């Protein structure tokens, strides 16, 4: 694209793969009730799969772990499949054509229901989650709410864009981004799933797309991408603490990024 700055996000360990929730380590680190945190994480993981299994063809695409939604865009005989019954087909060159049908359908539901999730999963299944969010953000001090301020401050920039790089399979990552509210700030074409190939392959897959005329900045938590972002001359912005986000937003408000 014509974007000048690219912000790569690694929201695992905090948002996408919040494995600190189920392990109970989050409650130990931050002095919260362990049992309450585990219950909220297990319910979230259910609401996600109940959304993915009933709308994004999870059970079909569990092993067919692609890396980008447009990865198999070559084999799609582009046709109006509004009547195509996915439950009654030879699914279990002719298979890749059937496989691409689902990814285009996944994209259609994504781009349609990212600001209307009650239309995808009917209400009150959205009201149940909005209740689930506040119950968790009361433990994380509105971490997802805080991170969206930095995401919208970048999405609102015409020269800047933000992309997502997680290690989950693409479909669950799309389900989490859809529910959690990150759909407005992460375009579906800017979400990469480093499941089988590692984050380095995804980082290299990005720079070939946005070119050498762009300024790449990596925002994440951990060290797995620390060397992965250093070996590609991408400045790493740690994001562990809460003040790290206020400073990040501060550094964004003053055009330092
Ligand atoms: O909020 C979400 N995560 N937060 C994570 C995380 C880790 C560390 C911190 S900072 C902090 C400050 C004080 C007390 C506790 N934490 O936040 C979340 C994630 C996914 C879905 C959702 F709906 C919500």
């Amino acid at each position: 694209n014509e974007i000048e700055r690219v912000f790569v996000w690694d929201l695992d360990e905090t948002i996408i793969i919040f494995h600190s929730l189920l392990t109970g380590t989050f409650a130990s680190r931050y002095g919260k009730d362990t049992t309450t945190s585990v219950r909220i994480g297990l319910m979230m993981e259910e609401m996600i799969f109940n959304l993915a299994d009933t709308h994004l063809f999870f059970n079909d695409l569990e092993d067919c772990d692609q890396i980008h939604v447009d990865d198999v865009s070559s084999d799609d005989n582009g046709q109006d499949l509004s009547t195509y019954n996915f439950s009654a087909d030879g699914f279990h060159v002719d298979w890749m054509r059937k496989l691409a049908f689902r990814y285009r359908r996944v994209k259609e539901m994504y781009n349609t229901y990212k600001n209307n999730v009650g239309g995808l999963i009917g209400t009150p299944k959205r009201e149940t989650w909005l209740q689930l969010r506040a119950e968790l953000e009361a433990l994380t001090d509105l971490w997802l709410t805080h991170s969206l301020k930095a995401l919208n401050l970048i999405n609102s920039r015409p020269n800047c864009v933000n992309v997502l790089v997680t290690t989950t399979q693409l479909i669950p990552a799309l389900a989490k981004v859809l529910l959690y509210g990150l759909g407005s700030v992460f375009p579906i074409e800017n979400i990469y799933s480093a499941t089988k190939t590692g984050k380095e392959s995804c980082f290299e897959r990005i720079m070939q797309r946005f070119g050498r005329k762009a300024v790449y900045v990596v925002i994440g938590d951990g060290v797995e991408e620390e060397q992965g972002a250093k070996k590609h001359n991408m400045p790493f912005w740690r994001i562990s603490c809460h003040a790290d986000l206020e400073a990040l937003r501060h550094a964004l408000e003053l055009e330092y990024l």
